[PDB]
């Protein structure tokens, strides 16, 4: 089954999942200077008062820190958007040098991780629905890169060691992913696709601007996690982010001047 290896990499995913070479692939180098401020867009509306984790999940390609959906608790809605999408679980990509690790890069820059808030739009009523929907989904998108400690992070860091191979799955309650946002929700948007497998073109993506930072400690913990199951062959969970796709006929807006 796909990965993020030689055999099963993403120079792979094509064979299994077609859409791979598809008009709308994200991540995407983001031309910083190429795309359009648009003075249309609104500010962003990330509503995280009343979100509800409920666990954290190993599911063999990264960790989902995962949000009760059943209700309209956790949203984001304006900025590029029309209604209101609902948050489902986040999750990282991140590499294994601080190097690389982000999906987007912004001027052929590539971060040292990437967080992904995943949200559906409420109006197909659920997340298997709505993938199925151009309009589907709304990913937040939020670079790393390592310094400073992200005092926010640290309780999702603490919590690896439980779920450190494929399959485990931990109690994850009272989260709060305001601690994971930077200061300016200042964003670039562009329509896109899930990156990973089925790599669905149903994404508004909205990519903040600035970076959050972390610790070397902390993403250094991300980086002992496993992508094999317990008592497998140890392989350990890096690399695990698609490169840029081709731009091919879509136009990234800038919120800010
Ligand atoms: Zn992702």
């Amino acid at each position: 089954h796909w990965g993020y290896g030689k055999h099963n990499g993403p120079e792979h995913w094509h064979k299994d999942f077609p859409i791979a070479k598809g008009e709308r692939q994200s991540p995407v180098d983001i031309d910083t200077h190429t795309a359009k401020y648009d003075p249309s867009l609104k500010p962003l509306s990330v509503s995280y008062d009343q979100a509800t984790s409920l666990r954290i999940l190993n599911n063999g390609h990264a960790f989902n820190v995962e949000f009760d959906d059943s209700q309209d608790k956790a949203v984001l809605k304006g900025g590029p958007l029309d209604g209101t999408y609902r948050l489902i679980q986040f999750h990282f990509h991140w590499g294994s040098l601080d190097g690389q690790g982000s999906e987007h890069t912004v001027d052929k820059k590539k971060y040292a991780a990437e967080l992904h808030l995943v949200h559906w739009n409420t109006k197909y009523g659920d997340f298997g629905k709505a993938v199925q929907q151009p309009d589907g989904l709304a990913v937040l998108g939020i670079f790393l890169k390592v310094g400073s400690a992200k005092p926010g992070l640290q309780k999702v860091v603490d919590v690896l060691d439980s779920i450190k191979t494929k399959g485990k799955s931990a109690d994850f309650t009272n989260f709060d992913p305001r601690g994971l946002l930077p200061e300016s929700l200042d964003y670039w948007t562009y329509p896109g696709s899930l990156t990973t497998p089925p790599l669905l073109e149903c994404v508004t993506w909205i990519v903040l601007k600035e970076p959050i930072s972390v610790s070397s400690e902390q993403v250094l913990k991300f980086r002992k996690l496993n992508f094999n199951g317990e008592g497998e062959p140890e392989e350990l969970m890096v690399d695990n982010w698609r490169p840029a796709q081709p731009l091919k006929n879509r136009q990234i807006k800038a919120s800010f001047k």
